[PDB]
């Protein structure tokens, strides 16, 4: 067809009423309707800042979108309290639509203390905001008591995008959402969170690696699932693991030179979510991040089509500032683009036509 690439800001520094917006996350409703999260922040900075997730919502394919609406509440005033880096889950079996993210108070990743009352100020607190109804409404959740099996992991959170719900095997109709956890020796490991009964549990799997950080999986052709991760060691590439299972353990993680990174966010998908397993369709992947190894820029659409293997398409579609991307099929088609362009967050729409290798 004919190549399709369209952009239009969704929140920008300084208006609507917050000084600073960062972190996107993006989803596709039932009902078809878009949902772009990110983070209001009233200081400017990451947890313990006194953050808001908020949301839009557009009812016509991403074209036009609604007002700004606030999901979790941040407190700038003492006590302090935040809310940050969202990342979203829809359940396609129940039409239940998950945002996980942080609860802070005085500390943030770094400086939270083993713990997991939810009335201790010093834990970086995990939570979930479920929604029945399409996004409009939310029941908050404090759930790291279910997802710290390990007394020493001493801090965690979602990472940032969106999670995924296996669709073959023993195991489909499993919500994944990956998170980083500190252990005890303060090393950095990737470990999967998941709920076999939509949502109603929550437990983490077995951990993964060493300088690790923000990662996302996505379900092979075959059922494998592919964890894809941010390097915090700084190898100038992103991190790679495969789990065959489902009671989540991932094999030895290896550093993928075919997809070089500055240490940054990244986003991985299935061009096809649909295709049914093992076909040439379910074999494709996109995945989103800043390609420069120096400095998040340079941000980059790649595709794949034998499970990640091999990357032979690439386009470039920031060649400015690029930090934090995340990507969603769309029901018409085309892709969805939530990214960061340093301004705030901006919302991108494409197609695999204007990727030109296919
Ligand atoms: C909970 C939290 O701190 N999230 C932050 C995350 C984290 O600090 C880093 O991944 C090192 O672990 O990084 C960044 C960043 O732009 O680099 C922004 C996120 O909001």
């Amino acid at each position: 067809g004919e190549p399709l690439y369209t952009e239009q800001d969704l929140a920008v520094n300084g208006r609507e009423g917050f000084p600073n917006y960062r972190i996107p996350a993006l989803t596709v409703t039932p009902d078809g309707d878009l949902l772009a999260s990110y983070d209001g922040r009233p200081t400017g900075i990451d947890a313990p800042g006194p953050n808001s997730i908020l949301q839009r919502r557009s009812t016509d394919g991403g074209r036009t979108w609604g007002e700004q609406q606030v999901v979790s509440a941040g407190q700038t005033t003492a006590p302090i309290k935040g809310f940050s880096d969202p990342s979203y889950l829809v359940d396609r079996e129940t039409g239940t639509i998950f945002n996980f993210h942080v609860y802070s108070q005085r500390q943030g990743f770094a400086g939270s203390r083993p713990g997991t009352d939810p009335a201790d100020p010093n834990v970086l607190h995990a939570n979930v905001a479920t929604s029945t109804d399409g996004g409009l409404t939310w029941s908050h959740r404090t759930i790291t008591a279910d997802i710290t099996p390990d007394p020493g992991w001493r801090s965690r959170f979602a990472a940032s995008g969106e999670g995924i719900q296996l669709r073959y095997g023993p195991h489909a109709g499993r919500l994944i959402q990956q998170y980083t956890i500190i252990n005890a020796a303060g090393a950095f490991q990737a470990v999967s969170v998941y709920s076999d009964d939509h949502g109603r549990t929550w437990r983490a799997g077995e951990a993964v690696g060493v300088g690790m950080d923000e990662n996302k999986t996505v379900e092979l052709s075959d059922g494998r699932v592919l964890l894809n991760s941010r390097d915090s060691a700084r190898s100038g590439y992103r991190k790679v693991a495969v789990s065959t299972d489902g009671g989540h353990s991932y094999g030895p993680v290896t550093i993928d030179r075919d997809l070089p990174d500055p240490t940054n966010n990244a986003s991985i998908i299935r061009a096809f979510p649909d295709a049914p397993a093992g076909s040439a369709r379910a074999k494709v992947l996109l995945f989103s991040n800043a390609a420069s190894q120096t400095s998040r820029s340079q941000g980059t659409i790649r595709m794949s089509c034998d499970d990640g293997q091999t990357w032979p398409v690439s386009k470039v579609f920031q060649p400015g500032s690029m930090s934090y991307s995340t990507l969603t099929a769309l029901p018409d088609g085309t892709y969805g683009l939530l990214y960061e362009p340093g301004t705030g967050i901006r919302y991108a729409n494409f197609n695999l036509a204007w990727l030109g290798g296919i």
